[PDB]
């Protein structure tokens, strides 16, 4: 039978709410929905540490003090990736608590058509994206992509590469900062992923496997 | 309609398959199923030696079981197990770390029990983090100390989100642990006060009681409705 609907996860904002239908033997049905409660963030937060606080080879050899410092702090703020696909993000928009950054972070499903998974992350099956917090230190957004078994793909052509600019701030600025260099360097993930390092904060098992990672490398260098 | 079954989560081990399904607006329905593949080292060794060498309500009947095995085993469980730490061991957020029990004067290994498969939202709705003790090579039982903590990282001694010891750990079996340490708790409709008197939370280090007297009482009238 059914079970309880949980609590609306937040009062001072907008949250999520989950139920455990919990079916029969060796099976467990759950179900999640987002809930609403009342109460100049995207364009007036990073501007405080920027506006006043101030070919493929030439790109990934750029030692800009702005770009370097920003990227450092990006990895010193962004949450980890989930070790598994948060199923409750398929049709809803889910909330995950990063145990390392000790905070709640909001995630939208980035497996849509405008993502074009067959193009950018051709190993993956699903992708998810961090969302600009109300107290976001940056305009960034953790990207994470998963496989057919729903586990995180750590290294390679389809992996969670942090995006300097999120689609919430701008889908075109993101595309021309976090994708335009990736298409310049002909899909060479090994050339891209060293400048834009994927993230495995919760330290999940490495994938694709050692042998299969290498076959990818020798194909991606041609 | 529904969606895919998805692939077994692991081949070199034992995993699951999860299925999503069209829900309502801003909802997401899902369901999980178990999957088995061959490769439980010391689980079926030290325990098996300790096992063989030893107008009516269902929840009442469970809490009315005078099994000499159950009572004897439980006594030695609350003697093998370590005390709960007063605070949250930060370094465990990944998965695992080793801390030292002052009472037992020994090291014990702990795993982070704060995942989504846990659903802290439901089973320990006060708590923010949870951790469980791990089956030591010299463990006398299949049990495991559960301890759940709060926003301020401190142990929640009483109430709906508390460290209720598990007679059977996930390491030995996830299904037998469910059907011994969770199934009666589901039976006794989320009644922590009914459950916890028979499966008593532990505060061996005698940290400050939490939640406070004021809020603990607020929990009384609420939690015995749902
Ligand atoms: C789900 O919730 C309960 C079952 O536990 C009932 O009110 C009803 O069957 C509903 O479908
Ligand atoms: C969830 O389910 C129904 C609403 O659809 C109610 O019984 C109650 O709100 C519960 O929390
Ligand atoms: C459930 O419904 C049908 C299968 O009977 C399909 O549209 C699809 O496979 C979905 O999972
Ligand atoms: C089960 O669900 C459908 C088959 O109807 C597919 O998504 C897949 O083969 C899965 O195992």
């Amino acid at each position: 039978d059914w079970s309880l609907w949980s609590v609306c996860s937040v009062t001072c904002g907008n949250g999520n709410q989950k139920r455990t239908r919990s079916c029969g033997y060796a099976c467990t049905a759950t179900e999640s929905r987002t809930c609403d409660r009342p109460n100049e963030d995207t364009f007036r937060t990073a501007a405080t540490e920027v506006s006043l606080l101030a070919s493929c080879e030439r790109w990934m050899s750029c030692k800009s003090e702005f770009l370097k410092k920003y990227m450092h702090k990006v990895m010193n703020d962004l949450p980890s990736c989930p070790c598994s696909y948060p199923t409750e993000v398929a049709y809803s928009t889910a909330d995950i608590f990063d145990r390392i950054k000790r905070k709640d972070f909001r995630w939208k499903d980035a497996s849509g058509p405008k993502e074009k998974l067959e193009i950018y992350k051709p190993t993956a099956r699903y992708c998810i994206r961090s969302m600009l917090s109300l107290e976001s230190t940056t305009l960034a957004a953790q990207h994470c992509c998963y496989g057919d078994n729903m586990q995180l793909i750590t290294r390679g052509k389809g992996a969670g590469t942090p995006n300097l600019i999120s689609t919430e701030f701008s889908a075109e600025l993101h595309y021309k900062v976090d994708v335009l260099p990736w298409i310049i360097c002909k899909g060479d993930w090994s050339r891209y992923n060293e400048a834009r390092p994927p993230n495995n904060g919760q330290k999940c098992t490495e994938s694709p496997s050692d042998e299969d990672y290498i076959k990818q490398f020798q194909e991606a260098r041609e």
